[PDB]
C-alpha cells in the first residue's frame, strides 16, 4: 500500500563495501540524466571501520528530483562484471550541504552549489 518515491533537490548516494571509484561514479553520474538538472556535484571517500571501502556523494539539482526508482543511480564496475546498487537519500532543505561541500580534501568537486534564499 506503498511505493518508493523519493522527492528532493539534494541526494545522497553511499556505496557500502563499494571498490567503485568516484570517477567511474563521477563519470557515471555526471552521464546520469534526470527529470530536472545536475548542479552541483561533491564526491568524497569515506572508510569503514569495518575494514569495508565507503563512498559518499552529495548532488543537488535545480529542481526537485523524483528517485522513486533505484536503478536510475545503478552504478557498476566498468573493470568487473559486478553491478552495485547505492542507497538513495533525499537531503532535504539545511546548509548542511555546503558545510560538508566546503569540507574537501582527496575528494572530486564538480559544478557549482548554490544556496536559495538571501
Amino acid at each position: 500500500s506503498g511505493r518508493f518515491s523519493i522527492k528532493a533537490k539534494n541526494y545522497f548516494l553511499t556505496y557500502p563495501k563499494c571498490d567503485l571509484t568516484k570517477e567511474n561514479a563521477l563519470s557515471q553520474i555526471t552521464n546520469l540524466q534526470t527529470p530536472t538538472n545536475k548542479l552541483f556535484i561533491k564526491i568524497c571517500r569515506e572508510l569503514h571501520e569495518n575494514g569495508e571501502p565507503h563512498l559518499h556523494i552529495l548532488i543537488q539539482f535545480e529542481g526537485k528530483y523524483n528517485c522513486t526508482n533505484q536503478r536510475f543511480f545503478d552504478l557498476v564496475s566498468p573493470t568487473r562484471s559486478a553491478h552495485f546498487h547505492p542507497n538513495i537519500q533525499g537531503a532535504k532543505s539545511s546548509s548542511d550541504v555546503k558545510s560538508y561541500i566546503d569540507k574537501d580534501g582527496d575528494v572530486l568537486e564538480w559544478g557549482t552549489f548554490q544556496i536559495d534564499g538571501r
